[PDB]
């Protein structure tokens, strides 16, 4: 599908020594907005050449959206693609009200996120 995302983009990298990208995915926190990527490690492909760092909207893995399956499965999808890595991302300016919501500052929402 296509929900009309702002500015879509993709960066292609390759798996880390740990067989991942070096990120953490949560499908939104406060009101479950978007974001997906909650944190990254600078020396991971994701951060380093990737720049899919904390605050970016990783909406798809290697061309296929993650928003449709399951946390555990999406990490698997990324581990599945052995040796390679591609991230689809977006960048929402939102509106003041929704911008601070997308910002994620209030950390009352713990939840159980995923990581690769």
């Amino acid at each position: 599908g296509s929900p009309g995302i702002p500015v879509p983009g993709k960066v292609t990298l390759q798996k880390d020594a740990q067989n991942l990208i070096g990120i953490s995915i949560g499908g939104g926190a406060q009101y479950c907005p978007c974001l997906y990527i909650v944190q990254v490690f600078d020396n991971t492909p994701a951060a380093l050449d990737g720049t899919v760092a904390a605050g970016d909207e990783i909406t798809g893995v290697n061309g296929r959206s993650i928003k449709g399956k399951t946390k555990v499965e999406v990490a698997k999808m990324i581990q599945e693609v052995k040796g390679e890595v591609t991230i689809h991302y977006n960048k929402l300016q939102a509106d003041p009200k929704q911008l601070e919501v997308l910002f994620q500052g209030p950390q009352f929402t713990l939840r159980h996120w995923l990581k690769v």
